[PDB]
Formats: structure tokens, C-alpha cells, sequence
């Protein structure tokens, strides 16, 4: 019923704590949770475009929207990239 941020915050390991770090600047510095909020993350504008230079350089995947919405938390994204890469 809204709340932006603050949602849990559990991390795990560097790609974890670091893009949740990341997403919690980007998204405009306020604090999220793992979990993340779902929505907001993906974000259907520059967002997406942003995200998927991160999901290249950083993720080397490459996907937009998909990992954003499929995969909108961290625990998820970490299990894609940090685990078969």
C-alpha cells in the first residue's frame, strides 16, 4: 500500500551487496532490499537502457527488461550472473 524502499535487505556476497548498493543509488539514493521493489528497477524509460549497459559490462548476459522483470531481485539476478555467468 507504497513504501519505496526499506523492503527486507538480507545481501549475501559481492554481486549481492554491490548491486543492491547500486540499485538503491541509481533507483535515487534511498535504500532497498534484496527482494527490491519489483517494479520500480526495471523502469520503463532510460532505465531499462541504463540497466542493460550493467547487464552487459557487469552481468555479461546482456538482457533488458528480462532479467528486470523476470529476475526484479537481486537474489535472482546474483543466481544468473554469479553461478553460470
Amino acid at each position: 500500500m507504497g513504501v519505496t524502499e526499506a523492503q527486507y535487505v538480507a545481501p549475501t556476497n559481492a554481486v549481492e551487496s554491490k548491486l543492491a548498493e547500486i540499485w538503491e543509488r541509481v533507483l535515487g539514493v534511498s535504500g532497498i532490499g534484496i527482494l527490491d521493489n519489483f517494479f520500480q528497477i526495471g523502469g520503463h524509460s532510460l532505465k531499462a537502457m541504463a540497466v542493460a549497459a550493467q547487464v552487459h559490462r557487469e552481468y555479461q548476459v546482456e538482457l533488458p527488461l528480462k532479467v528486470l522483470f523476470a529476475q526484479p531481485t537481486i537474489k535472482a539476478l546474483a543466481q544468473y550472473v554469479a553461478t553460470r555467468s
